[PDB]
């Protein structure tokens, strides 16, 4: 069964009772016993599971829930990996909310596998890698990841959102745990704040279980529906992005106004063997420098169809500034020192026409 | 301005874009800025806020995600002191996860008020107290309380879930946070799984921002929205339920088959008077004892009106048994050292016709 | 078994399947067969039809939709008598469309019961009936405008909005069809637009089903649900309403600056009489004379809790003059010919507390 | 502006208040003015004006009530012209219901425009065309269909509802109204039920305005957000849909088992020129006959991924067999001289991988 076919008719989203082809939304929070489990959110949890070939399914109220869920899997003095270029939301909970419960994190550079091996202390108890990673996109090698975690008894975890499970399949690569921010592409059009996690391990499925029913971090019944509802167009919606995202970095790699482009399919970026063979196609997320700040400010303005935003894997496309939005806190040569430039831009690639987006940016780059 | 006038006009849910008299369900992920915070949840919040008489309120997806925002207040190595009747989830989670993030727990009889004083060592940093708690309603002295917590140094938390904002404000008392499994009363349709914080503390409150932004424990758009519309009817449901609770324990301690009655209003029962020195009602919960397990089954079935449901705060009336449900787990000789005894019926008042409550119940009682 | 009882176990508003306690929402089109009628709306058609003591329930898209199917009952040529009174959306629809399609209306006085007799032409097929009217509440005489239509052979049809089903049964009483705009009372939130319809009559509700397929006029499963979910309140609703209505008769009557009150509870009311021999209450909605239009433009202002609004049956009381605004087209002195006087108010009192809606009304009207 | 980029950022469906990227959800039904139309709805109808070129939108809560809103421009008396081969609920609803209101119906093959001449009487008002039809998909010509309306003071309308805007603009072709069942592909995941209208005549507009609001079949504010939202993705479905027709089509005309195929993509189908003179790409909707009843059932139960169903514009595909679901009421030898033959299927292609679709379809036709 080919890829586009399994998101219409993987995992279980109809009704048996009557016969509906989609799945009731229970607005409900109690369901009587004959005698001395929401079934929408039990959906998403199935087509989730199911897309990323995994056994068991989550549904968090949001990507953060999820992490701190799968954080929470650890008792005080256990240590975590992480790559090195994590930022945001979960470099913000571990760092700033879970080292007070004793939870110690240290970064690395998983880029280079044996860095992870270096790491490794008596009290490392898990693994945790972004690939790509945000927003200069490096790509971490799974397969060897899992290898390293399983040899050293390590939970192994992804977070898999910039792939989509359409893509990347963390857990057929020997992963132990894989999530996503369900708000970007899962969700795919805007509306939803959700995280999703899968396993094949019957006993993380248990003790996810646990702490998710003990912290309470739960998806809505109608957010649930409709996480079912948008993943059901994730292969249109990531092949259309697939297919802007090599044209706009033809368009990009060719333009005066651009130096550096930051995107794992260029055969030159780091690790671009890798990403290949863990990997079907790409993150609509790419990176590119212009001159300076000036002149990236001038490039949202005379975009027509790359809307100012913030995140990602929305149906139209999205433009950003690290430098002046997400990484506006780290002090100004840090950010150079880890490639942060004044003048990198970062955009999402939504589905609209790929002839219309690429000619959008390049008459927007021609005003430089 | 009295009580039911600020059910409907207290709190901010309106549309001022539009005149909408209700509040707008955004579902949505992102806002756009016009150059380089849900307000449906914006809405709720500022609800409890409201009606608790606090300046900040925080809608969570679940009292659970409530409770375990408020727990992560503190670090690794503060204590927080518990009345010792706390079970179910709240109790589960505080010793099953968050020791494991070595916060330490201590259960106190708090219907002493100086049995909190005993157990306050240099390390204690929060007081957490159920009042009435479940499922014997156990009454604690809110104001003495929060004296104690402020000259100790100590974050006070009431769960208010029993009483509702409607008959019981232990900001207005001194107490630092209030919270509610708004699952119950508050929503009070049994389609809405939820958690409400209200606090007046300026800083308090900004580091409850950053855990639940940090844990993504937050309550959707959808669900917000209900729960809003729930709460308008809160004081004709609590005032509907309040009359059939006096008549139902009229009722109950005057049947045969009925040995003890379990329910603040009742003056024999422990700390009524400090009850009605902080409240304006009662809670719909009632526990009573039949003669034995065999009784209480009988009761259930008897019954036509009195649905065999696990929850509380329903349109509907429902009814369990504690020690064959909640506290199957806990051995049998250690149920009756704390007065779970095999044949203690819990009840919790709905909204139906009270003579029609009140003759269910007798109707059934007969039946023994 | 009671009537705040019924509203809670009335009707089939479970999930047989699950167990769940509410109405699954089901957003869906089509529904498998095995080999070779939304559950929602069922549930709500389930419970108007109970509420009503009728056998067949209809929800449709709007009051205007639901008024329209069972005029679309009659072919060209019939004839539909209506009370004089009648205005807004129903005489709107019934003289500028269903007369462009044959069907012929004629206006009657029906608070004189033979007035009825004298307006039935050969052509009759249906008698209209709304009571009390809008806005002066004219009470009509149900039982004998049943008794008239049957032996005439007539469809007789009540509009039974201002009184709900749950103080005024038209069935019970001999009526053919009763409906509802269940806008107002019956969902009661101000939150969904919607109408329904009971009837008995097997063939009557057969016709009334090909015509609500034939022309798709359906309410939808999202609006459904939360019209079930707030007709669960709708006894403790009118209840309260009814207690504020009697209070601010009282003050109403006594104040100097209102001369003429209209509502069926007052006993010198025209069919006062009519209206207790088929009504267990009374309508939230009062009509009184201030002066003039100066001095209901400025009770409008100086009143606190009376909203500014066009509509009824919500939570909070609503203000509004109906010779400014739903009676600003008819000619100024024809206006004064059927009592829409200049300083004519109406209200519809909402669920706020009493005292504070009798003071809120008087401290106006001593402004005057 | 290329077509999927205006499938994005066509029409307003923002929040002008929050910036926020999708519609807000205007559960409401009354708006406070501040002193003496729903923005959800209004969205929806802002984009099916945008998307078929014309003026004004209008949203209902069927395809049915769509139909019957137009129908009601006329008065008793009028004629209407429509293609012979409409069945279903429009040929049901005009027949069995208009008629009653004097509105007389002519059918016509309008694959023949000089057909549509000959049948216009002095009494003629409007003319109103399905192309391509069901289930033998035959092709009408809109541009001369539209000469003709606007040459004899006719209301052109044509039902867009197989080849979606996406593919068909009969505004652009002279057509005064243009109206979807956006049930099918609009909504394209079978999860709401909804028309959709649009025109540029004013006037047309204005008068269809007066007979939604008199007749309320108006589109709630959650459907009226899922019909949004599924559009964003029409372009996407309708090419991958398209480029799987194209295949099973050349499957199709090449297997044993399969005699007659009916597509206008078939270059011997009749009007195939005018088809593509008018449109843009293709209907998902194929007929293709087998041997007989028999082999249609096996055909059935021998496919893997065509779900029985009888709707269309689905996520996943369906299949049906008109002489057993939507033709059995007529006689067995009447549906023969009309090619509703015994052994003709229908099949509404999804989204689904195109080689599963051709190859699943296959291996079925290969057990017969």
């Amino acid at each position: 069964m080919n890829k586009k076919t399994k998101l219409i008719h993987g995992g279980h989203t109809t009704d048996d009772y009557t016969g509906a082809v989609t799945t009731p939304i229970y607005q409900t929070s109690t369901y009587l016993q004959d005698d001395i489990a929401n079934p929408t959110r039990s959906s998403v949890e199935s087509v989730i599971a199911a897309l990323e070939n995994g056994k068991h399914g989550f549904a968090f109220s949001s990507g953060v829930a999820a992490i701190s869920a799968v954080v929470m899997l650890l008792d005080k003095g256990d240590h975590i990996i992480l790559n090195s270029d994590v930022y945001g939301g979960t470099y913000r909970a571990l760092t700033k909310v879970f080292t007070r419960f004793g939870i110690e994190v240290d970064f690395v550079d998983t880029t280079h596998t044996d860095s992870i091996v270096q790491a490794i202390r008596p009290t490392t108890k898990m693994l945790f890698i972004e690939t790509p990673s945000n927003p200069l996109l490096r790509v971490t090698d799974i397969k060897k990841s899992a290898e390293i975690a399983k040899e050293h008894g390590l939970i192994s975890v992804v977070d898999n959102t910039f792939m989509t499970p359409y893509y990347q399949n963390p857990l057929d690569l020997g992963i132990d745990i894989v999530l996503h921010s369900a708000t970007k592409y899962l969700g795919g059009h805007s509306d939803v704040v959700a995280g999703l996690v899968a396993t094949s391990d019957d006993k993380l499925a248990e003790r996810l279980a646990f702490i998710s029913n003990s912290t309470g971090g739960i998806l809505g019944p109608q957010d649930s529906y409709l996480l079912v509802r948008g993943i059901k167009t994730l292969g249109l919606r990531m092949e259309q992005i697939n297919r802007s995202v090599i044209e706009i970095i033809k368009m990009l790699q060719a333009h005066p106004a651009v130096q550096q482009v930051f995107h794992p399919s260029i055969e030159s970026h780091l690790n671009h063997d890798v990403h290949m063979a863990q990997a079907d196609g790409h993150t609509g997320v790419i990176a590119f420098e212009v001159k300076n700040t000036e002149s990236a400010k001038q490039l949202i303005k005379a975009t027509s169809y790359y809307t100012l935003a913030e995140s990602l894997g929305a149906v139209e496309s999205l433009i950003s500034v690290p430098a002046l939005m997400t990484h506006a806190s780290i002090p100004a040569d840090i950010r150079a020192k880890e490639g942060i430039t004044d003048g990198l831009v970062r955009i999402s690639v939504g589905i609209e026409d790929t002839e219309d987006l690429v000619d959008d940016l390049k008459q927007a780059l021609d005003t430089l």
